[PDB]
């Protein structure tokens, strides 16, 4: 497995893989996926890792 | 800006930042975005090389 090229939008991605395909030239995408959380109030910073970790291990809501 | 913390979903990431900004507490996510092109035919790795890269400065189809 070669990387071939690393892109930052599924339109080009899956049109670039596409017109590869048809070619007869099969290729491969990774979409990563990742919900990075950060505040602002470092004051509510506190209340918010907290109330945070009580939350995680309440899995309903969040979930 | 500190960073709460990290979330590798939609649905948590939102409901957190929902339940605390009801809540009196203002939160920001972060939705990570790449797509990475990898080939498993290295013989084809070259023919797809030069015509993606022809293709990257034709910005037609791809955007």
């Amino acid at each position: 497995m070669l990387m071939i090229t690393s892109f930052a939008n599924p339109r080009v991605a899956q049109a670039f893989v596409d017109y590869m395909a048809t070619q007869g030239v099969i290729l491969t995408i990774q979409q990563h996926n990742q919900s990075d959380v950060w505040l602002a109030d470092e004051s509510q910073a506190e209340r918010v890792r907290a109330e945070l970790a009580r939350f995680l291990e309440n899995p309903a809501d969040l979930e």
